[PDB]
């Protein structure tokens, strides 16, 4: 048996799977978990794949890129996603996390997919809310957007940010789809003094990119090695990966030159 | 119309193709070239894909990682492959290049696929040999193996090296095939004082890895930035990409610790 | 390389092809010819396949099912199709043929696909017209509809029919899609006293069916063996295939019972 | 989710599947059962597909072509297969059935797939043997080979036949694999006075053919319509389907002329 994902209008991927473990459709989302001989378990969340085998990669990368570049981490915000592993890694810091996901049904259906599901859901500092209006208002130190946000989502989130604030969001892969990344950066630049694209080194499995945005916090210059070396039980993240994540070939640097708010 | 690419026994890539441009076949190799509306022409060599519009990435990376890490390039050896674009990039240096490939028929089949085909083959300093035995006896400043060599091939090429020479070869990607990479490193660690794995940053479309091995030349410590900046016409290679290529996830740095040599 | 056709929302077919020989899109149709090791050449005409290898099967079947059941064959009409092979088989009778196809571009693009292209286009009795209004008006002895016609197309064609008239049209396969065939028959029954479904015995390659409609001509009882045995250069059609074409399993006979105007 | 079926080295069928229901495996066979939203459950036995909702077609056809062409059914032999639905249909007659299949594990694996599983296995007159040698010595009125037998297997079963017995076996479809069918006929023509090929009408989803061979019983001339009409609970088999199964295209009647025996 096999399943397929379109990573491009001219490129698909075929995955051999040994079984279908779960299926839960919602009035807004559809999730399906498959058993994989390669990735252990593959979760298909609305035309996007998640490999149980490599949940530590993106979770460790985003969480610690934020954590190790911020002097103070007390309030975090995570919108537009179901990734509780990000949360598990962020808790390796002394911080509070506000998770906003309206789709409980889908979210709870990850009960076995995410290794640290319970450890995250039962954290005293972890508060899960259906929507934004369900949270005490305040300004955060780090905001995460799990789906490429638009100009509005960007603005709405930028005001909920502290002067010191940092915003890490998702976009397409800078090489495969430089035009998408270019647009994602332009949007980010409109309100942030620091807008820089990066990727997950060695994570050769997804057409995905990311942007590190802020008002006055540089992702390379404000990296604090001591916070890095102090982290425990990390299997992917380190300083080499962090810096390498921002490497760009010659041409691409030229292409994103003025959209890159370094 | 589509073609496929087996990155793994449980994972495939599918490229929409507009036409088949060539179908050549020898006693040892078969080569097909297709037209894609996005990746330009795609060449399928023994189920290994080559992209015309992106040939420069791997050629510049491999050639210049060598050229910018060595004082002078006088004698270079290329074996087990058909990559004329690598020699083209190497000809930026005033060096001689010995190119061994018994399959003339397939090699010349690249007359249109390689944009610098004729320029490379007409170089006074380019020697195409059917086999290593037809070559003059001598040592090389740098040797390139375009296929994963077994420990016996390594032993053989190893001795055709100058004391300060560099041996660069291909291996499997360390993310999806760490066990393979590991073995590729121990086989190198056997006769070389330096043996470090690296990948091609931003190249998400390939399940391929490489090793920089030598007797004492260091891929990072012997890096000559002046040589890197002199390369004004390259489109991919730069210092950031050079260093970034050696970055390893924390767990891979650890599993590879024993075989890696700096 | 390969191509794919959806024969069902839950069933597709994958065809290995060695090359793409032709591509001509029209302001109404799209045609693509592929070279096949199995079928010689595959023509993809707007989501439907044609196998050069087996053009004699359907052409011989429809042409002679009409021809050998009609006492007199002098005027024939063919609408909604590009199949000139039907025409080649019908000319094995002393009859005139009116081919109505507005898309000359696509039609002419079959120049090499249809074995008897020129022999049919240059027949003195073959008149090709862009539309119906481009033909002398008259009543025909046999009408062929190459695409499942609707209630209107059915009526419009039924009046252009002689008292003795016969109408052979296309529909889905009676077993795989009994609901479609059921509808096709109901429509036909509304105006014809004789409506009977049939298939191409042994032509296990398509989700296709056909209906033999008329006012007073039975496809099994009015079959004239002498006209059959008199036909020359036929490789598929004979009396066994003709009668077998109307065989229906027990259940299906019950399903189509009152829609079958035998 | 999809699975595939290789009807030809250049042709494949792809079925959308909702779930995998079983994965059994023995020393000689592997069996997987899937749930399809249309064909009910699909069983994949050594890359040969079986459809639960349509098992009756082949079982009724094979059993009753024999039963309605013989005076009395007292001893029947089934070999080289797992088709219990064939025996079920044969039990409409008061006959004994010897069923040989060394792979008990896989056979019993059909406990839910075959709707009449238990009824067939609990029949006092059904004997399941691991091999032909564990059986009592005797002659059969009818023998069924569920796999294409080579000329050696034929020779062997041939002798376990009553003088007026019938040997029915599987072969390749004569439309796509005429050469194969041809050979299957000459091998039968070798020891049998009657040898005629036939297919399963309206069964477009299978690349399978069959042969009715005997010493003198004729599949059409010895057909007993009374026996056919007595079968009021069958859903497919009837006289029209019986005769229609032997119909051959004009060119196949000719190429097969020498090996076919009536």
């Amino acid at each position: 048996m096999w399943i397929t994902q379109e990573i491009t209008p001219y490129l698909r991927k075929e995955y051999t799977i040994e079984a279908k473990l779960l299926d839960v459709r919602s009035e807004h989302n559809i999730l399906e978990i498959f058993k994989s001989k390669d990735f252990g378990e593959i979760a298909m969340l609305n035309r996007q794949l998640l490999f149980k085998n490599f949940l530590h990669i993106e979770s460790e990368l985003l969480a610690h890129m934020g954590g190790c570049t911020k002097k103070e981490l007390k309030e975090v915000l995570i919108v537009d996603g179901f990734d509780l592993e990000l949360a598990h890694q962020l808790f390796k810091y002394d911080t509070h996390i506000d998770f906003v996901q309206a789709d409980e049904k889908i979210l709870d259906s990850f009960i076995s997919f995410f290794p640290h599901f319970h450890e995250v859901k039962n954290n005293k500092n972890f508060t899960h809310a259906k929507q934004l209006l369900d949270l005490d208002i305040k300004k955060y130190d780090l905001i995460f957007c799990l789906q490429e946000p638009d100009i509005h989502r960007i603005d709405g989130l930028k005001r909920m940010l502290k002067e010191d604030g940092v915003f890490i969001s998702v976009a397409k892969h800078p090489l495969l789809e430089h035009v998408s990344m270019q647009n994602a950066l332009k949007n980010m630049g409109g309100v942030f003094s620091v807008a820089m694209p990066f990727v997950a080194p060695l994570r050769i499995l997804s057409n995905k990119g990311y942007i590190y945005a802020s008002f006055k916090t540089h992702p390379l210059k404000d990296l604090m090695t001591p916070k890095i070396e102090a982290l425990t039980s990390v299997r992917y993240y380190n300083e080499d990966i962090h810096r390498a994540a921002f490497a760009l070939p010659k041409n691409l640097q030229e292409v994103f030159k003025d959209n890159i708010k370094s």
